[PDB]
């Protein structure tokens, strides 16, 4: 009506240990997420990796925490969970799975995942007697 | 059309719920009891059929708590717009203990992911 | 009608054109161009020998096939294909099963979904309610 602009991905640092999310190119699907702490993930184990940022997602999307391709193919790393709700205001955590035979070293400042703004519907739910 | 329609396929089903107006997914409930051993999989029936809104697919996604605490992951998870079968959740247990699912437990979430349905064209080479 | 076209090119004789199982199917089926043996608790990069050009306003998600997951404990790793990716489409397959998994040339290994996304600019604030 009166105002004409573009929605932004907003973030705030929760400590000095966080790194501002970055995008490699203009058409990259996601923003890089960086670990704020050191982690040693043993073989066949999981860790909750803290970024020490909180985000406010633009309306009409959720934030999907998605795997970095290189880490999957080379080190058998996968990302668990990964659904960041539009109204989530806490510390953004990344659930890393280490399926490899060797321990996996995460250092503060390492890129460990990517954040994609996935467009979704928020539909109302209706029970019917039967479907067709 | 525009809403998420569902029907129960037995009295053991639970209507999906959403915690927030801005929550990405509807929670899905197990209709049955399963014991999933370490390093094993199970298909968990919800006993509901769904009709997704036009222009999306239904992604069965992990609940965050179950992933972080219990090493539970969700396999498969692509529900097509035209799928009218019983909604089954493929759960992977990568934990070292057996994981218990009982009737009425929340085991996954359902997200309405907006997608394109593009036509496909073959070209000699791409730049 | 917008440029709602998925374009592809074959990089070798071994590639199969992606197919859709139904009109309202979420993804196009991706086929292996080669033979692979994936040992238990191991991964493999499975090449399709195709390059793709996604429509504007989406990325390509390489997503798992339901049957392979439920029956054989197969999963898909990585799987984010950027709009501007013009390389060979590789599928990272995880075999979490206790037996070896055989991928043959021409087997359906994954599906490609055009997930609609937004490309917001990033803004740092001191507090989330800053004006």
């Amino acid at each position: 009506h009166h105002h004409h602009h573009h929605m932004q991905l907003r973030f705030a640092r929760l400590s000095e240990h966080a790194t501002a999310p970055t995008r490699g190119s203009a058409r990259a699907a996601g923003y890089d997420l960086y670990s704020a702490y050191d982690y040693t993930i043993p073989p066949m184990e999981k860790a909750v990796v803290k970024t020490d940022i909180q985000i406010a997602l633009p309306s009409g999307c959720y934030g999907r925490v998605a795997p970095r391709s290189g880490l999957a193919a080379k080190h058998f790393i996968d990302v668990g969970a990964g659904v960041i709700d539009e109204d989530y205001r806490g510390n953004v955590g990344v659930v890393l799975f280490n399926f490899g035979k060797e321990k996996f070293e995460v250092k503060k400042g390492d890129r460990i995942a990517q954040l994609i703004c996935e467009r979704i519907f928020y539909p109302e739910i209706e029970e019917v007697q039967a479907l067709d």
